[PDB]
């Protein structure tokens, strides 16, 4: 029985090698995900088909209508059965879908056009000359949403009454952005995908500040699966035995075509 | 029914307090693991009792005998309903308890004396004689060492890395022993043994040690691995999803990060 | 019974919402004095209703004809139940109002055009050519004013020191009119008059429109009194003990320092 | 009838005449307090008497007996007419006795002994190895402990649970304290007081930071008194006619025993 993984194309995620045309199956697919998802077939032992979310959305809830989008909507309704893909642990996620263990930690970070004015986010938020904005239906947007610290607060009550949209479809657009805006703009991301644009080349974006939380990124399956723990013991073993350091290691600064 | 929670005697988890010889209950005890269950217990209602595991080992399967032993040994017997304690998420822990998910970062780190500062145009600066791990286990003049019945024993024993595996093979074979009961043994033998014991520890603990006094110890290199502390609870038991939820909820709502900073570093003595 | 509740349009107390055309109530204005109006009306539960006057004039009493106007004014008569603005607790006024405790210090102050940098190594100083009161009623190349029907102009009035007396006289003997009728016209006075005319307002507003851009205006030397402002009531009102009551609560808990430095000093540029 | 007028002996509000033992009436003190209650009187038209307050305690509620010592218990209890002293206003005392319009702007100052490593308060209450106290049965202490700002909290917390006791029964034992303490202790007084102390002889204190808080000293009288209203008006009038100035020029600023 082939295992349906849904996932993404994040880079250096997942992407889609570069002569893809005339490649068929799982080997027309190249990333950090691609080698997690093989190693976790290897442990577990089954066929699995990589499959792409129909919708480029991580997952989240629509206006009132409880309905999953994304990757999470493919895992609650049936049509995957398991998602290896930079996937946010949080609240409401865990309520529907089984996480595994997390195997990359991360945190919410300033990205800027390259002594920076703002630093810390406190600076960012007092200066209003400089607009920011997050991820659109992602996880960072639902974490200001629902913070209660007065600095988040005020983040994300100018973020949603700013005019036009702050936020962005697509990461990558979100990077175009802040690099075509002349250090007009900043963008909030997750530390890894900054340290990874900031690590490629033109160079043109650093990182700035420290982390404005701590989260992780987890497999997921749906609620009730039989996967689930045999999933988070490779998690386990993957972490234990340097796999997941090597793995990174590889695709965040092996190559490295940036000047550092 | 009031549960027995298990922790360890470890700073700055779980310290007695300065009027603990008259006081009793949970009153007793200060640190991030006391408040920690305060906020489990706030999140999910129920009356918790806190206990210190007599042998105060944080964990391990004794050899051909497959008895756990420590708070995970006692954990799986019954004697205790949950452990919110620094105990490391590991695959061998996993399969006879419950982690939720990590509430606080670690790795493994190296502890040494702190060198003085050179002396040579005025300007001082820190020289370490060991500044990673692969020249740690290059050299000989230096002995190092783990905490008995820990998971960094337990990394270092089952480790396939080349680097890793030749530091398992030193410690394994040291005469004098290399290994220490309790971490404040090791930072004791660290600031004793004149700058000659490297001390692989926790780097949580090692951050706490180097911020207090009288701070002659130093952190050398990165983090030999990532890893977290989770909240244990018994297999198959009922206090798993609601003590996973509860963690996710600290961490969300900042609690974690706040307990956190006001426990390491507001204490800045050095 | 709403009751209705009178304020000058003056930054950044009250100012104009940049959607005010379609949104009506309360919520078309946003400022200091709306926040203050706020947490009053979260104090004791009223229901009011942000009003602004007519004249658009703080409060002064008419030559010959012993006739009050602007906001002070509207209250003897009855037509309003509470001020809640930047209105200067005086003398004149207390004989007619009531006032409560101060819930913001001021003091008159003096606005002019900021110079360039000069240069004489390559250090670029600041400098001015008024520095004080006194130095500003000796010179004569500098004209220099009031707002209309304002506090500042009834204490130069009324003053019986000799520098304060002098600036007086020549203001009262000036032409063309130094006294404005809107503190931003005497903002604009300054800023097109460039260094021939020097503003005298509050510190409070002062310092507002110094910390805006373009910020072409500085403040120089120190404030001339103390002062305070006041939420007024009508003499004889059963709003007079709550909402000093409030002023004083609002005080112990920080919430005037929060809304001042929210609309003073985060909104800043420059 | 002759109005009687507690105050305190505090300085340079209220200070002992040099020569006082051959002195009597209200010839034998001297001081801001002393000049506020001869022009209040001049003002109002009445004749007083200066009395020295039983106990060197500006006033507070003990406890939970909800009895007034100090001079607020003097003006509650019918013991006088008037307190023209540097009485702080505050909600507590509001509701008892009626206070005048503030004569005086003042706040929260740190006063330490002669690098500056203590800067704000933030950094006052990250440390422990400075003590710092307050006056007891004062305004500064019940500010603190009805306090609910997070960092004020931590102050009031540590500083009533402290070995040996942080407090001081007077001000000059407090500034005693800060100069014998070999820059050990903290003081947290009033800023006109502070000031006062600094710009005297010996000079070895020095004020950090800013105001904590704004508050304000009051001519208090008893609740439905008919002094009330001339006593604000005199205060509003000599306020407008420049006369508090004056006075706190003169009794501050006009000896200049420092070098500044
Ligand atoms: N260095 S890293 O970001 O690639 C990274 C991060 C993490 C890893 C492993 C790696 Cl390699 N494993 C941990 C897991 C392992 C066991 C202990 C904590 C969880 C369960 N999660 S983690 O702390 O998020
Ligand atoms: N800054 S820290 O080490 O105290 C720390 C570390 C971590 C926190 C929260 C904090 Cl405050 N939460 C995460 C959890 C949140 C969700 C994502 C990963 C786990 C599940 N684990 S963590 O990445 O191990
Ligand atoms: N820093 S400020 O100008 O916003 C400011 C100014 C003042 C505040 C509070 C603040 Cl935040 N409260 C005082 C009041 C409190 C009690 C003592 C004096 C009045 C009654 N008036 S004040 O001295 O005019
Ligand atoms: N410069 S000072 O501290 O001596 C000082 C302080 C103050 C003075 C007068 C002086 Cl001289 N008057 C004001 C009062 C006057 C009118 C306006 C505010 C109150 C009512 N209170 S104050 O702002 O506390
Ligand atoms: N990776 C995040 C989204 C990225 C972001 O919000 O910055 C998620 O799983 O939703
Ligand atoms: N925290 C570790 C013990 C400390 C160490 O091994 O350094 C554990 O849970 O096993
Ligand atoms: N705030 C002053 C008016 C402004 C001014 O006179 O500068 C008043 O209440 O009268
Ligand atoms: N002046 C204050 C006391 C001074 C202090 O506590 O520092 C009062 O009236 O209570």
């Amino acid at each position: 029985k082939t295992v349906v993984v849904t996932t993404i194309l994040e880079s250096p995620y997942v992407m889609m090698k570069k002569n893809h045309e005339m490649l068929e199956g799982n080997e027309r697919y190249e990333g950090y995900c691609v080698d997690l998802a093989a190693e976790i077939a290897k442990h577990c032992g089954f066929k699995y088909k990589l499959t792409i979310v129909g919708d480029g959305k991580y997952g989240a809830r629509d206006a009132d209508t409880k309905i999953w989008n994304g990757m999470v909507g493919e895992l609650v309704y049936g049509k995957a059965d398991i998602a290896i893909a930079p996937l946010t642990i949080t609240l409401v996620r865990e309520e529907v879908i089984d996480f595994s263990k997390p195997f990359m930690s991360l945190g919410i970070s300033i990205m800027i056009k390259k002594v920076s004015p703002i630093e810390s986010a406190e600076d960012l938020s007092k200066q209003t000359e400089i607009a920011y904005g997050t991820l659109d239906s992602g996880s960072t947007k639902e974490f200001f949403r629902r913070s209660k610290i007065a600095v988040f607060d005020k983040m994300w009550t100018y973020m949603r009454s700013a005019e036009p949209s702050v936020f962005v479809r697509t990461t990558a657009e979100g990077v175009a952005r802040v690099r075509k805006s002349k250090g007009k703009y900043a963008y909030l991301l997750e530390s890894t995908m900054n340290e990874y644009i900031e690590q490629r080349k033109p160079c043109d974006t650093m990182k700035v500040g420290g982390n404005l939380d701590s989260k992780g990124y987890g497999i997921a399956t749906p609620k009730g699966s039989s996967l689930g723990t045999p999933v988070n013991l490779a998690v386990l073993k993957l972490s234990e035995q340097g796999v997941l350091d090597k793995l990174k290691n590889k695709w965040w600064y092996d190559k490295g075509e940036c000047g550092a």
